[PDB]
């Protein structure tokens, strides 16, 4: 692969898109540099026709995977580089969920010493009021809407915790108290909250002492927790997502311990408790999803009958009301010229993107930094 020998060092990249979406025609141009040795791209794109009719984040993937870092156990699998300098044809079908579709065809090749990506894109079936043409996606804000589902979960969790607080304080003060969540003799609410295990989870007093600041009614940790999850769900930084996930894992372990008490130790059926548990599971799942948005995995499999590759993956774009927009990608790559090519075993490219804005750019632009490194190929016994 003399091709891969083309990508030591820092190559100049040019990119040119001509696109038509639901009839609105537009042209994008981008210039930058590529470092296949660190898998790092830096690029600035400007729309040359005026107002871009779609959101910038939906054109990132259409807008040079030959700049990926292929590690040493994987050199025999880098198709993109091994097609150079003749280049390759990359074809994508990008389906947006409950919305339209992009069809793209690009040629990627060396022109002089410049890696050139030339794209024709055609989008159909878009709703002019949907997420795409309505410009309802997020670009890169620090703060954002928590979304309706996160809000339902956290407010319900908080209200239930404040109720359990009130209920604890009342059986403390009258042993004969019953609350709405006490029902006959099957479903119990008060004997649970006022047991050993309803303060500091029944653990603090043995580990830190009864005086501890941490020997609180469980519902105090509850209130703290649901408040936190709301707040962080309003943040869009990577560390916000890390905290969310780790606090959720704590909540999950606490739920399993408390349920092991509820059954098996106290023998009560507490509906408020089980609801708390379901909420914490939902939050944990959303925690997983939030955290997995920092890196996208492009799944590359070989396509021998066409002498190239095919690719599969999903993008989730943050929508301004707190939701997420799915973008299914199907991809084909076929060499332009001849000569041997490298047909890889199944593997993937791990991709991470950072969008930003030149404060000095009057035109409709996108500054894009990108890190891509390959993984997947199993190792040598
Ligand atoms: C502060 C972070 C606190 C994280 C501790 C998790 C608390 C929790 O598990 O939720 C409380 C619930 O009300 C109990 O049933
Ligand atoms: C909060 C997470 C609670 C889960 C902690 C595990 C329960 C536990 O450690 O119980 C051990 C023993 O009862 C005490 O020394
Ligand atoms: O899950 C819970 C549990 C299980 C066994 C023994 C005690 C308890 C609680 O304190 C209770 C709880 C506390 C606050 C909000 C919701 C639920």
């Amino acid at each position: 692969s003399k091709g891969e020998e083309l990508f030591t060092g820092v190559v100049p990249i040019l990119v040119e898109l001509d696109g038509d979406v639901n009839g609105h025609k537009f042209s994008v141009r981008g210039e930058g540099e590529g470092d296949a040795t660190n898998g790092k791209l830096t690029l600035k794109f400007i729309c040359t026709t005026g107002k871009l009719p779609v959101p910038w984040p939906t054109l990132v993937t259409t807008l040079v995977q030959c700049f990926s870092r292929y590690p040493d156990h994987m050199k025999r699998h880098d198709f993109f580089k091994s097609a150079m300098p003749e280049g390759y044809v990359q074809e994508r079908t990008i389906s947006f969920k409950d919305d339209g579709t992009y069809k793209t065809r690009a040629e990627v090749k060396f022109e002089g010493d410049t890696l050139v990506n030339r794209i024709e894109l055609k989008g159909i079936d878009f709703k002019e009021d949907g997420n795409i043409l309505g410009h309802k996606l997020e670009y890169n804000s620090t703060w954002g809407s928590p979304g309706w589902v996160r809000l339902a979960l956290c407010l319900t969790g908080l209200v239930l915790s404040l109720y359990a607080l009130h209920v604890k304080a009342a059986r403390a003060r009258d042993r004969d108290y019953r609350a709405l969540c006490d029902v006959g003799t099957a479903i119990s609410c008060s004997r649970v909250f006022s047991s050993r295990w309803g303060r500091g989870f029944g653990l603090v007093e043995h580990v830190l002492g009864q005086d501890s600041i941490l020997n609180q009614s469980n519902s105090i940790f509850g209130c703290i927790f649901y408040t936190l999850q709301l707040l962080l769900g309003c943040l869009r930084t990577r560390w916000a997502s890390v905290l969310m996930l780790l606090s959720s894992l704590v909540s999950l372990a606490g739920s399993v311990y408390l349920a092991w008490i509820l059954f098996f130790v106290l023998y009560d059926f507490c509906i408020v408790c089980i609801t708390t548990y379901a909420i914490n599971v939902s939050l944990m799942w959303l925690s997983f999803r939030k955290v997995q948005e920092n890196s996208h995995n492009v799944y590359i499999t070989a396509d021998k009958q066409k002498n190239g590759i095919k690719a599969n993956f999903k993008i989730r774009h943050n929508v301004e009301d707190g939701s997420v927009q799915l973008a299914d990608h199907y991809q084909q790559n076929t060499p332009i010229g001849d000569g041997p090519v490298l047909l890889p075993d199944n593997h993937y490219l791990s991709t991470q993107s950072v969008l930003s804005k030149d404060p000095n750019e009057k035109r409709d632009h996108m500054v894009l930094l990108e890190f891509v490194t390959a993984a997947g190929i199993t190792h040598h016994h």
